[PDB]
């Protein structure tokens, strides 16, 4: 059972809109939205979405398996070799949030700090007294942007899989001399930079210029999660407040999958006219590229909707309906709804792009959906029992130490090779202390704020330092 | 009493070093060491230290005083005009951490986020309605660093009175008008940006190049806290331990305060030979340019100790008894104390150039001295009532919202005109989200570790995020 | 009588090998070579040239004609108005070295300096007088590269006529409003700087994505100067010297073309056996990116010459037989070819990507080829009586003005509509002073290095100041 | 006697006024205007000037001597060694426009290109082979602006002395080892670079916080050039047009100098009242920063003339009687005095910063004044014997390369040991090159204008192309 097989379960569910059954649905911590921050819903004027992973939850792994299959295929055909036609995607090996070091071929994962809590290179782990020839600190500095990149999102899962496989591959080919920074193959030298680069720049290719997009819009329903509840939603938000859209993707694509969300022989409810998607939306923006939309942006177009192409020039007019934008910046979703930043609440899945951009460069509101916390929270509770005997071991303070690392090691196993997504034993990972600060609300799907009445108080308990507590 | 007079009166107690005696002072929060993160000082291998506010605090009012003084006859010399000598240095209003907003010549107070908690423009505290025309969404962006300024230090103390001063006195006199960015004199237009770069570089100049050293060291006992505990406390790290020194200032400054701060007719202990203030360190290192120090620093030189200059050339020899070094990076310090960062506990009052820096690049240990807390827990303690109430009326869920904002004001104005360095009413300043984030340990002083032995464990709670609890 | 008719004319002729028959060729003007600054040939140990338009001097108008069709195809394949594909290329419109004001949407033709000679608005030439509206000063400063840019080379013929097709017929369509920095079409507004883009981008794709080189490659006969003296002079080039190729096209390309260029039933003269082309070079570099290559350039690669694809890694080995180099630096070729750079003739076309830039940063020798010079010189010498007016009108120095004016307008338009590549009248252009600058030698053709023997000294006349002469 | 003493004595003279006598004052080379370009001085509506060593020539050798000894006591006091105090200012080495190599610490003289023309490591004159080792090409990459500084001004006489001096001392010094790059002193060594820095730092702190200022206005008959021409010829340009200054110097040392430019117990011609300097100025604006003035520059401001302070603010108002502007762009003196570039003729002696910048960035008609060619002239007629020969030798083409490099020699040394400042033999340097490309006049002194009518026509030869020609 994957995160996405537990969202298509839920997404199976029609609404029983009574309103004690609509508050019993987050008996389930499954189906509960999350508080790092108070947020009074009444207070919400515009809700804003993105598509991807959003309002479209690619189903695991066959999502990440085409990905993974298009890369490697495309790496082949620039002339990596024939032997990287006999991976296969492996969905127990990554986790999302970690960093490839590019100097020495490392995926790692850090704590808010760049403390190391894993070590992989390739699908060798690396334990703590080895780590320090290359990290004398077991310390990052994460902001050498250059040198470290976070593989933040559900579309670096594949990336994150195959930047081991190939390190594995390498290593173990006898063609291959193994070096501190990368590998020799007699006059030629791959450094783990160049070999990262070339990865990065096949994914991109693959979204951008191959047939990932083709080849998803086949087959919908084998990878895109559909759910009725979805349009219902979007209703009753409409209904309180305005609602747009703000996607990184294109008209094309956007057309096709929300096209797609939406094809149910109904409206909102059963018995109800079906709408056109675009009809959901006050204000439909696509080309966003965020983060710069939260900052300068780019030159606001207008697109052509039938033919899905930009109209040449700066488009200078005023918000009609049936207009759809593409570029622009934050500030004309500001302008165009006469909302403030904390008028809006942003629902994204980009952890960077999204929300800590949105609330550090704008003060937008944030609800940060993370598909994988559906299946998290089943471990988390399931295996509840090993964190326990953790906390109760770093409690017990006059060996020991061994067992501590025995249980962190088997807890984090229960999520997989990379442990979660969120800690690794006691410690926090990167990823939630940036969830924690930037992401106002979060859950596993933004679908839950279907239990929720848009009167709702969403409280955190007020934060005391160590002198004043 | 100021915060320097509970400093001053806790420096003259000799200290009783029985260890049921060391442990007791500990029973005034006062004697306390905070702590954010835990640390195992048994692990701390190098003790580092700055000097300005740390080993050298200033006394207050009058430090702050003289150097208003100073910074006021130095604008008035390059053409202020002569209404500035009527100022007079009032320690009532100015909070530390506050911003400058260059554009529109506001003193703010901010949170972790960036949003208006305090706005004042000259004396003029503006409320949470009037603020919206300047600042729409109650927030600014507060890494626009060309136009807001943190006032981090206690040497911006100060300025932060002095900028105020400014815009009450051009707002008030009949010669000027006023407009949205700065004044009006005829023919000459005064940006508040322009104003802001003139007292910038009026507090620089006094430093550097005015009198306020030579006043300084003139009459140390008026502008200078000195503590016998100093000598022991420092002797016993470096009996467990390395002790450094990194100071901005430079050495022939360094020279005379250090002398002073040890200028006792006896060594660590009473009845003990006195020792020179140099022996305390194995590392002695001036003109850091912290910042830049804990990233590519400068060239490393050495200082003549006789002449106070800087020797001609590059430093390339070894660490050696009497060197004294100027400039290098924090890798000097690692590499001749043979440390990593994690050995180390740098003891700092500057949250962003000593702590923040230290820890986020170099992923040292951090102890933040925080001067004005010794004052700011008298009054916590207190008015602890007036907190209380604020709680249960924020509990209290269901006119209100007003005595709220009653009960946050007199709060606020127990600790001055700009409220209390950690918060407005419920709400946490920036500086206490910095203090929280990156100090490890915090305290009014660093003489509180005399109080915990050198095996102690400083622990903090695990962390747990809101899906987790 | 296009210009590359003369150079196809002068290609059809065998080369008569006798001494004073070489001699001989340069009773035309047409055959020299031309010197800017003194040069021995026989210090030249290595001969480098560039492929398109010096080796590959493709045929015009037909070459121009396509490439402006593409390029007008590829804008309405993007939204651009139908309209467009009613243009037809003018070689009678465009010369070489303008440079477009994106500001304004002008074409104008410069002197060194910056003054304007000529400003074209659309196909309206702009009379002095009404020019100072928009140039005060009749001046532009040059090197305000975002907002001027210079079309240097013959692969900027075709944009240079489209601009001015656009400027045109935007204007004068009842569609769109003029405005002074471009467009308004409704709530659209089209800057003259984005409109430049958008041509500067669809020239960019229609040599790289489109399908511009696959058309070239299926008519060479129609598209491509052929000329069998070329085998012979690099033969005699490599046996006095080495023979390399700096390229900014790709392998497959270069292959394609040079393979044509060397399609003969013989090698360097009839009854000798063919050679590849490969044979005649010592070093072989494709995907150049002159102008970076004279700087730090790119990471050196090999390409698999089988596939045209590129070998993984950066290439670390020596020069050997048959390899072929990508990417790379100038030092690459200085290091493997055992040369300094006044050992180097390079044999350009781009005056500032391969003359200049060659020339400034490492102190090449520099040979341009000027393929219009042919057709120039028939006109220089032609029409010489115009030129001799003015310059009598110029000396006759106590109306007449006016006289200057019309003669040199009558010399100007002998050329074409934008007149000579070298002047306006008695003022030479920013081209012709480059020229002289850095171009040590230069001819229509390098072809003409036949007719001069190896030991050739080629003289200039040593320079005077005023104060010296 | 040295260029100065040739100018003080023209200066000496009294204008006779009389017209054929003021045409044959030009019977002398001396008193001449060159022409690089042609101008016609009727269409100069505008005389602008910058003030050091333009209308303040400062004698030689004794202000060189001057500003180096006080360099040199500044760096001993930084702590340079006692025998710094041994040097003394030798008028025979420095000649200007070398560029000084801070990587290798040598001297050059470089043409047009940065090929090498001489090269000199202290006193040693590094001969063609041995500077092959340093210089693989004979060239520098002459705007490599970190490596290479250009000492253009009069200002830089005294530091490239004293940079020889220094390489030399330490050379030869038995404390220090030599080096590559500089110089070992036991644990600490000198790079040339920071040598160089040193040097730079020193001259500026004497200027401008040292006491060269107040020795020249302590003894201005011993420093500066005093000529009753000055005023005449400035009356005369007043009558015609506009005058202006703009001074890189600051205000309180303007009025000293240009006040005892003026004194004189007249005013513009013997029996005429005195007139205060300022009255022959449309425009008087100081603290220029040029080159920066001729782009962006700085915020305008008004003097204090009472004070010799700034006013506070940014000076919004209109061009007034008695108004005196600090900072601004070479845009302020353009719009109040209504003229375009072309109207204006500046007067500088800085090639780079009043001269090569006023003509690339705003297309100002330029004159160049060229203290040296005083003397310089004096050795180009007197030895014309010596460059003739040099001519036939180079003319006869069929050893001798050995006699041409010993007469090369026996010429440059007639100028001092770094030969002519335009060129060393044959070849012309960068200084040479740049006054030809920029200044459209030169002269020894802008006096020389006095010897023309204000609607003389300053002719240059139109330049041909090798094939025009
Ligand atoms: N999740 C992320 N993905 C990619 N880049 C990131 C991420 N978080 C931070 N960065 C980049 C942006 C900055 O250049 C740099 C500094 O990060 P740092 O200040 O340590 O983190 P933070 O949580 O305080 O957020 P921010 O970077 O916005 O200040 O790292
Ligand atoms: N206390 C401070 N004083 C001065 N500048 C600061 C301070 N804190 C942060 N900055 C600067 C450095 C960065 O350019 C910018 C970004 O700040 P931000 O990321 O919002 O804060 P932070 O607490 O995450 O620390 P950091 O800035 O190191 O990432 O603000
Ligand atoms: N022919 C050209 N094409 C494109 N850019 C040019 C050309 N010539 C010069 N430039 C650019 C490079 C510089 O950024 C800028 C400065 O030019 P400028 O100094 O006036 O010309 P130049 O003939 O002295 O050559 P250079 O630019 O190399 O110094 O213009
Ligand atoms: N006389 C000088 N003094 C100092 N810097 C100079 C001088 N001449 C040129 N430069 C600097 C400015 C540029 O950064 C760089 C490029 O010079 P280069 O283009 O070779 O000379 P140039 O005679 O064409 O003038 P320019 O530099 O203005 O283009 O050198
Ligand atoms: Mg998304
Ligand atoms: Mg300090
Ligand atoms: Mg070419
Ligand atoms: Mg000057």
């Amino acid at each position: 059972t994957s995160w996405s097989d537990r969202l298509q379960n839920a997404a199976d569910m029609p609404a029983n809109m009574d309103k004690h059954a609509l508050k019993k649905y987050r008996r389930e911590a499954y189906h509960r939205v999350f508080v790092n921050r108070s947020l009074a819903m009444e207070k919400i004027k515009c809700f804003g979405f993105n598509m991807d992973y959003t309002l479209a939850v690619y189903k695991s792994p066959e999502y990440e398996s085409l990905g993974f299959e298009l890369t490697v295929e495309r790496l082949v055909s620039i002339g990596y070799p024939q032997e990287l036609l006999s991976f296969a995607y492996d969905s127990t090996f990554p986790t999302r949030g970690l960093v490839f070091d590019t100097l020495y071929g490392n995926l790692l994962k850090v704590d808010a700090y760049g403390n190391l809590l894993v070590c992989a290179h390739g699908f060798n782990f690396i334990r703590g007294p080895e780590t320090r020839e290359q990290y004398p600190n077991k310390f990052i500095q994460r902001d050498d942007t250059e040198r470290f990149y976070i593989l933040n999102t559900l579309f670096n899962l594949p990336e994150t899989y195959l930047l081991a496989c190939l390190v594995d591959f390498f290593t173990n080919c006898p063609r291959y001399t193994s070096c501190e920074t990368g590998f020799k193959d007699g006059d030629l030298f791959m450094s783990y930079r160049s070999m990262f680069q070339d990865v990065r720049d096949a994914v991109d290719w693959v979204h951008y210029k191959g047939s990932l997009k083709e080849k998803t819009v086949e087959n919908l329903e084998k990878y895109v999660v559909k759910d009725g509840k979805l349009p219902l939603l979007l209703s009753w938000m409409k209904e309180v407040g305005k609602v747009f859209l703000a996607t990184n993707s294109d008209y094309k694509y956007t057309d096709k999958i929300m096209t797609y969300l939406f094809d149910f022989p109904h409206g909102p409810k059963p018995g109800s006219s079906h709408r056109p998607w675009q009809s959901y939306f006050d204000l439909i923006l696509v080309d966003a590229r965020k983060p710069l939309f939260f900052g300068e942006g780019t030159v606001l177009r207008q697109v052509d909707t039938k033919t899905g192409k930009l109209k040449i020039g700066t488009y200078t007019g005023p918000l009609q309906h049936g207009i759809v934008y593409s570029g622009g910046s934050s500030d004309t979703i500001c302008d165009l709804l006469g909302a403030k930043g904390k008028d809006i609440l942003y629902i994204g899945d980009h952890i960077f792009g999204d929300i800590l951009k949105s609330k550090k460069r704008q003060g937008w509101r944030t609800f940060l959906v993370i598909p994988e916390l559906a299946q998290e929270l089943h471990v988390w509770t399931d295996k509840s029992s090993l964190f326990e005997e953790l906390q109760s071991l770093d409690i017990f303070l006059a060996s020991i130490q061994r067992r501590i690392k025995k249980v962190t090691h088997d807890m984090d196993m229960c999520y997989g090779m990379m442990g979660s997504l969120f800690r690794s034993g006691s410690r926090q990972t990167l990823f939630a202390s940036q969830v924690m600060r930037y992401a106002d609300l979060y859950a596993a799907s933004f679908i839950n704020l279907l239990y929720y009445p848009f009167s709702y108080l969403f409280r955190a308990a007020h934060v005391l330092m160590p002198h004043e507590s």
